[PDB]
């Protein structure tokens, strides 16, 4: 039985988090830790602490971890005989190459710090040179999401983003594969992007759809703006445009991990089998 330590990050409905229960434990969900750091031996002493005879884990660094992803880990686990432990990346970054290193779930997967990436993870082709990936569990376009009778865009070839009017205000995810694809592929809007992009993918949200408006566009992976168009009451949402940078989602383990095939193979099997129709209805409230 192996023992991987397994790195997350929080984008609905992928993970979500909350609070550890009554009794400190996690009925419907896992137990992970939220501690803010890519130090791999605080992990260890915390995790060990954790799972001894008088746990004294600071409480606040207590979640309770659930979503499309974890109901997946929890199915690989069984399948292929690993217990995890569990833990949020500490700086909320997927990852990105800045000041020399990889950043985010990248950055811990090279630095030994976590085993293994399990979130809404984009398989591009900067992180296919350093890390491994998986088969792809989930497929997604990246998106344009704006106010009903607000901004309207053709696409990411939409003369509006590429020559801005003063003010127009859109951004994008940093240390995201979106940040990526705009940095390679449009480096003058990416330069215009940088005052306007944010932490997380729900400030983004947050800024285009809370009033005052801070953002007049947002660009983000469509299957997460779809997941906040769809619980979204009042209907004053929409994504717009013909697709773009269209990515897989994948598990991220190490460069040549022999884990990668056997994770792959089963990844493979629950699509066939109709799992990852299982979870998407369950994740994306469908019926």
């Amino acid at each position: 039985k192996l023992h991987l330590r397994v790195v997350t990050l929080i984008e609905h409905p992928f993970v979500f988090t909350r609070e550890v229960d009554d009794e400190g434990l996690c009925p419907a969900g896992q137990l992970c830790l939220d501690p803010m750091t890519n130090d791999s031996s605080m992990l260890d002493r915390l995790f060990s602490s954790l799972h001894s005879s008088n746990d004294t884990v600071p409480i606040k660094f207590k979640k309770c971890c659930y979503g499309y992803c974890i109901d997946l880990l929890e199915q690989l686990a069984e399948d292929m005989n690993f217990d995890f432990d569990l833990y949020i990346v500490g700086d909320g970054k997927y990852g990105a190459w800045k000041n020399g290193h990889w950043t985010g779930l990248v950055g811990d997967l090279l630095s030994g710090t976590a085993n293994m990436a399990v979130t809404s993870f984009s398989i591009n082709t900067a992180r296919s040179q350093v890390i491994d990936f998986t088969s792809p569990f989930f497929s997604t376009s990246l998106g344009i999401l704006v106010r009903t009778r607000g901004t309207e865009l053709s696409g990411i070839h939409d003369p509006k983003l590429h020559h801005p009017s003063q003010g127009f205000r859109f951004g994008t995810v940093r240390e995201s594969s979106a940040e990526d694809y705009v940095r390679q592929s449009f480096p003058e809007m990416h330069e215009y992007m940088r005052r306007y992009n944010v932490p997380a993918t729900p400030d983004g949200v947050q800024y285009l759809k809370n009033d005052p408006e801070k953002l007049d566009a947002f660009i983000m992976d469509k299957a997460l703006l779809d997941y906040e168009v769809s619980i979204d009451a009042d209907c004053k949402l929409l994504t717009v445009g013909k697709p773009f940078a269209i990515e897989g989602y994948g598990i991220g383990l190490p460069p040549n991990s022999p884990l990668t095939s056997n994770i792959s193979e089963l990844i493979s099997q629950y699509k066939s089998h109709g799992f990852m129709d299982v979870l998407h209805d369950k994740w994306y409230k469908v019926v």
